[PDB]
This record gives C-alpha cells, sequence and structure tokens, in this order.
C-alpha cells in the first residue's frame, strides 16, 4: 500500500507508468502517473499539457474529481490532491516546453492544497506555496494562500470571475502571473493571458506546449 | 480478501455461484457470479441474457451501478467492471446460444473499461479490446476506444444516439458490429439491429437466446 | 471486527444493548441493538415497536437509510439488513406483544433482502422468507419474493400503493398478511388493516404493542 | 490508527497542533486539532472561536460536513463529533475568554451528539451532556436531549427558529442558555442573545471573544 510514488519507487519500481497509491485519509486509493526520473524520481503527476486533445475550461466537479487520462493530458483532481499533499509535507516539481523545443522548470520546497481546511471543497481548496527554485523562474508564489477558483465558482479576489475571463482553473488572486490549465493556444497569441502562460519564462501571450505539475515527498 | 473470480478458485472454490470479491480501489467489495467450468474456470461474469425477464433499455446511472440479479440476467456495472479491469491484465469470454441450441464464443486477450481514465464516469468507460480467437466471430475489435453511450447521454460517432436507435447501451461508433444490451427480440426480426446481435456470427437481425460477458487474469 | 451480534456474543459479550459491527461489504461498519437472551442469544435487531413514539409512516430514504434510535423505536435500514443477510445464511425472529400482555414469536429458518441483487436498492430490496415454526402463525411466507414498497415507490401487485393505502412499508403483494411498519393504532382499531398488524395471530384489525424483527446466522 | 487525540498523545505526540485521527466507524479518518497540554493532554478540538474571521452563521450541510480551518476558527462538523463521540464515553472541557482577557472553563463527565441514532444526521444530531464542573459556571446541561437546529433546519422546542433569532447554530430548546456559535459581536452588544453567548459567566448580551469546545475519553 504505498502513499505515492516515491513509495513505488523505493519499494523497487524503476519505470515510469501508471500506479495503484492509497493515501492516508483516501484509503481506497486510485492510480497515478508516477515520474521515475527527474531529480532521482518518485514525483506524483497531479497535472499534464502536451497536446491540447483535453478541454481544460471545465467547472468545479471536474476539477473536484479530475479528468482527462493519466498516460495523456490530464488533471488529478482537488479531492485527490488534497489526499496526497496533507499526508506528507511535499515539494512541486513545474516542468515546461515551449514550440521551439525549449525547456524550464520551478521548483517549490512547499506545496499543498488545503492542507489545514476542515471541508477543503467549502473552503475552495486554498494553495500552500514557497520557497522557488529553478529555470523557468517564479510564477506561483504570488498565488500562495488564494482558493481555487472556476468558471462557475468564484473566490478570487477580483471583481469579476478571473477562471472565466483566463478561461482556466487556478488559485487566482487579481488575477495571475501563471495559467497551466489555460486554452491550449499554441505559442504566441493576440488574446490577453488565457494561454497556457507561465509569465516569469514565455510572458502573458504565450501558450506554452508541454506543462507537467508533480509532487515528492521532502 | 480475492480479488476476482480466478482468486476465489484457487483459494479452493471450484462450484459456479455468487461470491464476495474485494477489488483493489474498490474495498468495500461486491457480489459477482463465478465461472467455475470455461477454460480451467476462475472467470468473473458481468453481463447475462437468458430469458428476457431484465429490461436493459436502462440510463447512464442503471449502466453505471448495474441491474438485474447475479443468479439471471444482470449487467454488474461499469464502476464495478472498471474497478476489476483495472487491477490486473484481463482477457474477455463472450459465451452466445442461439434458438436452435447452437453456441459459439468469443475470446478477447485483453480486455479493460477506462483504465487510464482519472474519472471514468467522466470518461464515459472507454473499451480497450484487443486479440480475438474463437467460433463466434469478432463483432467488438471495431467498438475499442469507443466511450460507452446509453439513451440519456450520448458519447458516439453518430449524429443520432446509437443507444436510443438501436435500443440498447454500448461502445457505439456509428454504430455497431455487436448489441448484447439490445432488447430481448427471440431469434429472427424485421426491425434492423435493435436486438441482442453478434452480426458476426448471426448477423444484424437476429437476437440472440442467451449471452454471458466474463472476464479472468491473463 | 464482529460481523454481527453473534460475533459480539461469541467474543464474550453476553449483555444486551448497543455493539459496533462490521459486515463484509459495509467494512466501516454500524451499532446495533444485539438481544444476547433469546434462544441462547446473538440476534442483530433491525426493527421494534412499542411505545408509538416514532413516526414509521416513511418515504424511501428514511427505509434505506433507518430512522429512530437503537435503544426504542427503529428500522436498522435496508442498505444495513441487506449488508448483514448477504455475507451469511440467517435465520428471522419476530416478537409480539398485544395490550393485553400475550406475547407469542415466529421464527423462519431462512431470511434475505436482495440477497443476489446487483443494485438492491434499484431491484428493490426484494425479500427471501422461508421455514415457519412458532407461537405467532406465519404472516410472511405470502410476502417472500416481493420488493419492498413506500408511500413514494410503489413495486407492489397491487393496482394502488399498498405502503399508501395501508399506511406502512413492507414487502407488500395484494397486499399484505403481516404489516409491522403500519401505524401505532393501540389494540383494536375500526380502519381496515392499517396498523402494527399479524394477521395470523390477532387479524387485520388489531395494532401490536411491541414487535421485534431480529436475525442470527445459521 | 489512533482513534482519538488521546491515542495520538499516548503514542507520544506532546505537541500542540494537526494530526490524523481514524474512528471506528470512519476509518477513511480525518484531521483535528489536538490539545496536549490541558490537564494532562489529550483533547480532541470540535470547536473554536478568537477573531470573528470565519462566518458561522452557516447551513445544515456545512455544521453536518465542517467548515473553517483547525489552525483557526472551525467546526470539525456534526458526522466527525458523532463518529468520535459513539466509540467510546468522552468527556467535554469548554474554554471561554472575554475581551478583559478574563478565562474560565465548564468541564462535563458525559457528552455524546446522536449516540443511539441510527441516522443521526435523520435525528438532528441530539445531545448527550452531564456532570457539570467549573469556573464558567453550567450553561449546557438545559440543552442535554435536544436535536441540533441551523437557520434551515428547524428542530427546536419554539413556534419560530431559534438558529435564525439568534444568529447562530445549537442543540437549541426555547431557546438557550449557551450559543457558542453564534455571532462575533465583540463583547457587550444591545441585541439580545445572538453573540458567542455562555450565560452564567457574562450574560446574554456579552459575545466571547475565545470559545473552544473539545472531547477526550473518561
Ligand atoms: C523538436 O523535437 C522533436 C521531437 O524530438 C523533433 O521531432 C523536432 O525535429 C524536427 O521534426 C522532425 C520530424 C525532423 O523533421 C527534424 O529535422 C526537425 O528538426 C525537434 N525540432 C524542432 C525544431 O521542432
Ligand atoms: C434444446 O435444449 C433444451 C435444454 O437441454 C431441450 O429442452 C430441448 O429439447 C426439446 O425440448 C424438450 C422439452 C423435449 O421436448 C425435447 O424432445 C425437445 O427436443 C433442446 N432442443 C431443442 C430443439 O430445443
Ligand atoms: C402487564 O405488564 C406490565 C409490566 O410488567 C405491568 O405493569 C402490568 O401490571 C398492571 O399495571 C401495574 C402498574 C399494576 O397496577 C398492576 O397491578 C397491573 O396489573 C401488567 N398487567 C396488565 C394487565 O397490564
Ligand atoms: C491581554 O493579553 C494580550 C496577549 O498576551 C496582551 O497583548 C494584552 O496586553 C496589552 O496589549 C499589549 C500589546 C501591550 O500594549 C500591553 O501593555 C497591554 O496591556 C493583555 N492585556 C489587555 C488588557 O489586553
Ligand atoms: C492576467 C493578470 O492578472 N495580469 C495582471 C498583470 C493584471 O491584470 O494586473
Ligand atoms: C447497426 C450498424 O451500425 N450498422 C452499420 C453496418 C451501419 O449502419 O453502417
Ligand atoms: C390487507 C390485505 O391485503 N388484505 C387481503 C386479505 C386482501 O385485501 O385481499
Ligand atoms: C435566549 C433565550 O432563550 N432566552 C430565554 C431566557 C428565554 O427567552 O426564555
Ligand atoms: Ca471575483
Ligand atoms: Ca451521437
Ligand atoms: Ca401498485
Ligand atoms: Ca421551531
Amino acid at each position: 500500500r504505498p502513499r505515492d510514488c516515491l513509495d513505488v519507487l523505493l519499494s523497487g519500481q524503476q519505470d515510469d507508468g501508471v500506479y495503484s497509491v492509497f493515501p492516508t485519509h483516501y484509503p481506497a486509493g486510485f492510480q497515478v502517473y508516477c515520474d521515475m526520473r527527474t531529480d532521482g524520481g518518485g514525483w506524483t503527476v497531479f497535472q499534464r499539457r502536451e497536446d491540447g486533445s483535453v478541454n481544460f475550461f471545465r467547472g468545479w466537479d471536474a476539477y473536484r474529481d479530475g479528468f482527462g487520462r493519466l498516460t495523456g493530458e490530464h488533471w488529478l483532481g482537488l479531492k485527490r490532491i488534497h489526499a496526497l499533499t496533507t499526508q506528507a509535507a511535499y515539494e512541486l516539481h513545474v516542468d515546461l516546453e515551449d514550440f521551439e523545443n525549449g525547456t524550464a522548470y520551478a521548483r517549490y520546497g512547499s506545496f499543498g492544497v488545503g492542507l489545514f481546511s476542515v471541508d477543503p471543497e467549502e473552503d475552495g481548496y486554498p494553495l500552500t506555496v514557497a520557497d522557488y527554485s529553478g529555470t523557468a523562474g517564479d510564477s506561483l508564489l504570488k498565488h500562495s494562500g488564494m482558493r481555487f477558483t472556476t468558471k462557475d465558482r468564484d473566490s478570487d479576489h477580483s471583481e469579476n470571475n478571473c477562471a472565466a475571463f483566463y478561461r482556466g482553473a487556478w488559485w487566482y488572486r487579481n488575477c495571475h502571473t501563471s495559467n497551466l490549465n489555460g486554452q491550449y493556444l499554441r505559442g504566441a497569441h493576440a488574446s490577453y493571458a488565457d494561454g497556457v502562460e507561465w509569465s516569469s519564462w514565455t510572458g502573458w501571450q504565450y501558450s506554452l506546449k508541454f506543462s507537467e505539475m508533480k509532487i515528492r515527498p521532502v
């Protein structure tokens, strides 16, 4: 009964792929994609963009329960990300790729979703994130403490709905420096900040080719 | 805590009948009918037609949760079929009988439902099936990759609802070569392909007497 | 982790009262009242009438989930009765008392609720009951094979709703010989068969003072 | 798998903070705040007021499922309080503070919520409380036996809704002597008994600065 992808790795499973994990407060467990290569391996993936094949402009229930496929574009679901990040102290790794085959990454030494929320869904799965390092620059620390906002559930610090306006779903403030669940607009676009944006690397008008968000215990 | 009917058999239960199984991600478990005779035994039944006593023209929730009785005509439910087929690599056995006491079978070396779906219900319990052998001919490989479609939830490649039109529930494309959840029309019928059809054996206008779909780990 | 009140007794708990039980397919478990005196003890109570303090003219959800208190008048809930009676072969004991301090009982060697139902709620928690003995006479064997009917969910063999007409909830045919979830009308009443009726003992116009329905493995 | 904060303490965790507990009939478990200092420690917190940062004028579902954060103002949820208080015999400790830095406490040797309810939600999570001692005086024993009432679900002994009228959620009679889930009105207020009231200490027109309700096995 591994609790995450690091337990899977330490048990002797060295190959990238889909494995069963059993978080402390999710004993039924569920399947995840494990990255067993990045910085020694043991990363549990919870988000991937790579080809714009999956619609990410989804409502609250979809972002709670998850959508897409573990072998392609997917969102694991905030209920699962909560179950994972509350059972130990996790770091976040974000891998990015542009349409010119360029790559960069952001590492956060602390990452959590609704860590102290009695009802994390009610409380809007608030983001805990700290301690940046990497090549992509920081585009997430400004989002620390913000609730998750979708097109049909607004908990941001804007007078309008940030998720509706920037066609995504994120821990929006007023509104964002990152938007990895945005529209797959494929590189440079005329529209403002409504693509797969990581502003610190490629600004507010470049939708990235590939994103992967994953967690490992520190 | 057997995970399926093969575990039940290997534990020393050799009789056909109803047993408790406990899939990896369904730890509460549920009761299934075990076929302990076919090709050495250890088959978990998830579909049976035999007398048209049970209505199979049911909606999404019915095909998710299951209906009928384990000792007669039933559908185990896609949530249970998902839980079973994701915990190991399963083969599918389909037993068929006509109203002239003729029998045939289809064996598939690979069978799965929503194998990599984050939310298999959202994703429409897509069919994985490959490697045919048997006497009935192949009527399922064309359905590989298709989502499950009911009269009240359309995910097929038709401009209309295949489930509504052919009075069934299946991994419809545009529309089908098999329709084992179709109406129990009892043998030859004037209506087109809306019966218990296995086209490769008995064509598109013969509703079979008996069908049984069951799985065993390879 | 006792599965029922017999496990509780055999573990060395000899006192009547409330205990935790953990049925095979209900691993979370729940509290029940255990009768540790009747015919050696080990009986799991699922119904009690004694003072008409609790309303038994309730809808489908109430009879699924249960109502009242374990220490007084209650219905354990059909989901729990299903979980109990499907994990082994149970007998039913029915204790009755009139308002003249007279007592009688009915014993059934076989009792079950939705024993082979894929979805027992969908299938209406059909009654399995056989092999009568006792002093009260038989008022249940005619109900064998019937689905459970409430005022807001009709699955009986009447043109009207038996539960609505006889102000109860039961495995109604057309309509009943027993009605222990009927109105607490307190002894003889002018109204026809809408009280706590056990017809074989006290006929169709006498609402009993006390009823208790309980199960033990054979 | 500690069942409560006393198990956490006895396992060798001596620090105040958030821990995972696994009640008998809530095996998935959940996180709670443990008080490891008060009278030897081992107290499971289920309510805290301290700064009026969280809205406590919430409906039935919120008081069932819980709200706020474990590290600040929160309500653990009646489903969790039921799961905790039914697995053993618990005492209640209530810590109070006024806006003049004055403190007092109420100890109850017996505390429970829906202890014998078949469906504690249906039954309205009725209060069991007895055996007062402390400095704050008794403001809860009059509430013993009363169901929990919210603005959108009335089970009190008033002709109006006590929760609506006194802007809280409590085991209201007609109506209250305590109201710790009332509005955070900050000390003396003109409005009648609609603040964080503990009448025996600070009367019906003083909203307390701090409240903490917590349980430990006797
Ligand atoms: C970017 O990486 C991908 C995957 O490794 C390569 O396919 C790209 O190479 C380009 O496309 C291939 C099919 C071939 O025509 C090659 O000559 C091209 O350079 C690679 N580079 C770019 C610029 O996309
Ligand atoms: C088909 O198989 C069934 C079950 O084994 C048999 O009952 C059928 O036999 C037929 O019906 C029986 C009752 C008897 O009258 C016999 O003489 C018949 O041949 C069997 N054959 C057919 C053609 O249905
Ligand atoms: C029926 O049983 C009950 C419980 O044991 C008894 O209370 C009844 O006794 C009657 O009521 C008591 C209070 C006392 O007045 C006695 O003299 C009565 O006979 C008992 N009998 C009847 C007829 O109810
Ligand atoms: C009440 O307790 C708090 C926390 O210990 C103290 O801060 C209060 O002290 C008062 O405020 C501080 C900042 C300082 O100005 C001190 O001189 C004040 O007395 C303490 N007392 C009161 C009356 O609030
Ligand atoms: C997209 C977004 O939030 N952009 C910032 C810079 C702003 O509008 O103030
Ligand atoms: C039933 C069905 O789909 N029949 C195929 C042959 C078709 O209509 O093209
Ligand atoms: C109450 C009930 O069903 N009575 C039977 C005898 C009948 O009406 O036929
Ligand atoms: C608030 C409350 O219930 N007060 C009591 C004294 C009453 O009104 O009778
Ligand atoms: Ca807003
Ligand atoms: Ca269609
Ligand atoms: Ca009817
Ligand atoms: Ca009222």
